[PDB]
């Protein structure tokens, strides 16, 4: 067997019990790795259990790329029954813990039970240890990482969780080398739930490999031709900052709880502004187009900026200085909470202040209250702190504020208004862990620019379009498992993955191996979901927010503009029918058995009617 | 089997193995503990064996007093075949590790081989593992058990190396909550050689005890009787600090080299000084008259003072100021290194500068000179610090400065100068493990006074009285393993010692049993010694150093006097007599069959002629 190891590491926290399981090389095949591999255990070990309960799964997942030097293949998925959404979760993250994890001769890692005492998972090679960190329970991110780091030596990847994982806040997430995230639906509040404090991992294994020639010379070309690439000099300037000009250009810049696509302080927060406070730039590992710009905030620290970063946390939150939004950012990544989850509850609750609805509170533009309450919630101090903590969904059922609760399935949306844009609502609507342009980022296709340089249509090609990036994005990346950037931002040849999959494994993969092996895990995924929810389950669940439909731009050319749901509801039947989907957006028994997964009918049968 | 746990703990630094070895309850019963079982296992484990080499072994001993609330219990046993000696060498310290290594299910921990890279062991019960120190190698002890607190918490117990040890300073001890030491002989450099930094220590089981509430009753009794002794206040405010006025009221502080027993300026370093710079007092587990007083030196740093920290590296280097000598007391505990060696050869470069043997080095008074000595000792800087590093025996040899080198068998002479003192310069010649008056501490008795408040003569008797002495504080107290000063100082009756041992382990023992039983240990440790020593072996490993006889006091009304050697060799020979020696200072035959040790005669007699 070459590329994957065929093992398995399995950690009980309860009982202390550390083994390797091994699983059949067809397995490996039929799902790849990350995320592929990820919902197969959840599908099988993660039945019924309660997100925050000692029976859930955290699944640390890697793929046959990771752990050998392939083009920005230093990815890994953290995947778990969601504590937020109460379905398939998962998060990708950069980190010398996906590099280590598998030459220390693993394919993935999964936890489960919960310790007594707050602890902290070390693998060196074969030798794997729970250890105290109860010394460690109550820092941040970054200085947990330091800490261990400054015991065990530089040689390591580690993954820490912060206050906010520890107090379980349903957004809270996996953070690594300051900066680097993982698990928006709450994989840090379950890695929390069972007192796991961190994990620490070195390997020195030799990964078996197929053609270890031609792993060498695809990955030089691979290297070379983003190195040559005319987006490579602005990519390496704003990475991905530079979608804040663009998406304020074209009215997609979510401005006080997407209340509006344009914002007018946009300048004092873009990759410009960014760019003139960068004091230093990082990377993942085996990336040669790093893409973590540090800038120091209004208080001199460092905070690693990210698009969703700023866009959430700043035009979202009505906040128009770059070094302000910088401070609640890097709060965001020592509290180990999501960007994304936090600066849209946020944003919920400004505008419900400003309502009336919630008597205390900060406004929009008001930074100070708005960092006072991002901490308020990574303790979960007093009554406000602990609801924002909860998500908008569970937020707006308890304030009555389902009108203006940006999230899909549960999950907070992400920073790109669709209030004229069909395409990449359907995006968010489909997601398979809920709100999320993770997946399918197709609204630079809808628009026809794209942030490393209109009229509304419902066309049914748009449809189609989502699911061919679902199937890239949400599938081959996230499996194999690296970096989608490098394709998406500075347009890598495509082709080159297909190849390096051979090189590592030995195993030829068609375009059409890896749409379909995509297409396995979408459905097996949406099975995931539909059983968990007992069969309560129909189309609405793939509606974007109810707001893109009742109110529309407030600025601009397209002022007023907003979705229609007739025009909605048929880009999605046409969606279910390419997918293979009934029009509940459950999988057919034909799609199941098409897809090899015929084990998921008998359970599915059990909980509602198939078709 | 109670008290005793039957139960070793070995760690293959080499091969990574780790188990549990178990031994009989004879052997136990048998050697009782801390030094007595690790010299059973030296001398089996440890034959022939390079003591810097992988095949060295380094116990961590304990007994079944500890992990259990007995009087000032806390303390724990480290051996190995001697770096800085060549023969059996151990060290006491009392630590939480003592408590905890018992509480984990083991009665001692082995280490041996050698690990690939620097790492500290790990032990939590049943959970042991060797995990990576590559970012602890190199920082203080103090440093480095803050660092590993901050990581597992403050309820373990740790003990650590400083440079000293990482380097192989001969002399190199191991340290555990900054202040507590161990192993005189080189123990910090074995741990040094095998690449070990630490070792963690955590314990929640219970031990099994004969009669739970007899133990509870002997203890309260013993503290109390501890607590109303009369000398108790007194012991509270001076600790063995009271030493240095008592010896140099009685010319036995060791002064400028052992050149003298007065010393012109000991009141600026001495325990009234002391007691009005101490800012803090600490102690060992489980004893309620602590005796670790801290206090600020020159550099208001805290020091943690000894009555032989300060005497050697004091008085003995001719340096009067209190807050200048805990300034070199705090790095040799930094650094890892015994207070007593490093003095003494330091003393001894002191001498042989000022006697122009050495053209470049300190000399007495110089506190300037001697603390870079001491730091360029530690980092092995300089050929001088590098020679010094060796130990005065090794650095004698190298310069022929054989006349002032205060040794007995390679270990450095403690803080009691004996010109005019026959029983305890009896004490350091035939101390197992080399020159100390960790064994007998006869030179009170000689007297007639002690500090906690004359006529030479070599009376036949007084070589008795050591023997006596030994079997106690060479024996017992170092088998149980318990502190000897609450005994010792403030009086406790010796009489719970054999109930407690009984309440306990349940087994009966009675005065003669235990005195049987160090006399093994001691015919035992000596047989190591020869056999080690290939065969060759004479009387004179037993003498004290050369000076006491060819030189005397250099003041006081007994100025001029010193010991006669025909007069000593009487006092041996009286020694040998009752020890059921031969004239070279090996166990007779005869003497081994009664003490159960007829296993000792086909290996000695492989390298010498029995008697
Ligand atoms: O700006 C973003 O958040 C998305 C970058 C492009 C992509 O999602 O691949
Ligand atoms: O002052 C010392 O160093 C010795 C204290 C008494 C003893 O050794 O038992
Ligand atoms: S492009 Fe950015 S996110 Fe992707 S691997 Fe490189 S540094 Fe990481
Ligand atoms: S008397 Fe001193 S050395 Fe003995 S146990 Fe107490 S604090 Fe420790
Ligand atoms: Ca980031
Ligand atoms: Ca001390």
């Amino acid at each position: 067997m070459y590329g994957w190891w065929g093992r398995i590491l399995r950690v009980n926290l309860t009982t202390g019990e550390v083994k390797v399981q091994e699983y059949p090389e067809e397995v490996a095949k039929k799902f790849i790795g990350g995320r592929g591999l990820a919902a197969w255990i959840l599908w099988n070990e993660a039945r019924g259990v309660e997100p925050l309960s000692p029976e859930n799964k955290l699944i640390f997942a890697a793929g046959p790329f990771n752990g050998l030097p392939t083009p920005s293949g230093g990815k890994l998925v953290v995947a778990a029954k969601s504590p937020l959404t109460g379905g398939y979760g998962d998060g990708n993250l950069g980190t010398m813990a996906s590099v280590h994890l598998r030459r220390a001769g693993y394919d993935a890692l999964v936890v489960e039970g919960k310790a007594k005492k707050p602890v902290y998972i070390y693998i060196e090679d074969d030798n794997v240890s729970i250890l105290s960190a109860e010394g460690l329970w109550g820092k941040t991110t970054f200085e947990t990482e330091r800490e261990l780091k400054e015991i065990h030596g530089k040689n390591v990847g580690v993954l820490t969780i912060g206050p906010a994982g520890e107090n379980l806040v349903k957004y809270a997430v996996v953070i690594s080398q300051e900066g680097r995230a993982a698990g928006r639906p709450g994989m840090g509040a379950v890695m929390g739930s069972k007192k796991l404090k961190a994990v620490v991992i070195r390997g020195t294994k030799e990964i078996p490999v197929a053609d270890k020639e031609e792993l060498k010379k695809l990955s030089q070309e691979a290297y070379n031709e983003i190195l040559n690439s005319p987006g490579y000099p602005f990519w390496k300037r704003q990475g991905t900052m530079a979608a804040v000009e663009w998406c304020n250009t074209n009215y997609a810049l979510p401005t006080r709880n997407f209340s509006d696509g344009y914002f007018e302080f946009a300048r004092s927060i873009d990759g410009y502004t960014m760019e003139g406070m960068k004091v230093q730039q990082r990377g993942c590992p085996y990336c040669n187009m790093p893409c973590g710009n540090v800038v120091l905030d209004a208080e001199g620290q460092e905070s690693e900026l990210d698009y969703e970063n700023v866009a959430l946390l700043g035009s979202n939150l009505g906040i128009g200085k770059l070094n302000e939004v910088s401070v609640l950012n890097r709060i965001a990544d020592e509290m180990g909470m999501d960007t994304i989850s936090l600066g849209v509850s946020i944003a919920h609750v400004m505008e419900a202040v400003e309502r009336g609805i919630l008597k205390e509170g900060p406004t929009f533009g008001d930074f100070k209250g708005a960092k006072q309450l991002a901490l308020d919630i990574a303790y979960r101090k007093g009554e406000l702190g602990n609801l924002a903590a909860e998500g908008v969904k569970a937020m707006a059922e308890k304030l009555g504020t389902h009108d203006f609760a940006m999230h899909v399935k549960g999950l907070e949306v992400s920073g790109y208004n669709c209030y004229i844009y069909p395409a990449m609502a359907l995006a968010y609507g489909t997601s398979a862990i809920g709100a999320h342009h993770k997946e399918a980022w197709v609204i630079a296709w809808e628009i026809g620019t794209a942030p490393i340089e209109y009229k509304i249509s419902y066309d049914p090609i748009k449809a189609q379009k989502v699911v061919e990036l679902q199937r890239l994005r949400g599938g081959l990346f996230e499996m194999l498992t690296a970096c989608r950037l490098p394709w998406v931002e500075v347009g890598l040849s495509l082709d080159y993955y297909p190849k390096l999959l051979k090189a590592i494994t030995g195993v030829t993969y068609t375009w059409d191996d890896l749409y379909k092996a995509a297409d396995r895990v979408y459905s097996l995924i949406r099975a995931y979901w539909v059983r968990e929810f007992n069969g309560k389950w129909d189309r609405k669940m793939d509606y974007p927010p109810k707001r893109w439909f009742t109110e529309g731009l407030k600025s601009g050319p397209h002022k007023g503009e907003h979705l229609d749901e007739k025009k909605y509801d048929e880009l999605l039947s046409e969606y279910y029918r390419i997918r293979g989907w009934d029009e509940r957006g459950i999988p057919k028994k034909e799609t199941l058995k098409e897809l090899d997964l015929d084990f998921v009918i008998p359970e599915l049968e059990k909980v509602t009617n198939l078709e």
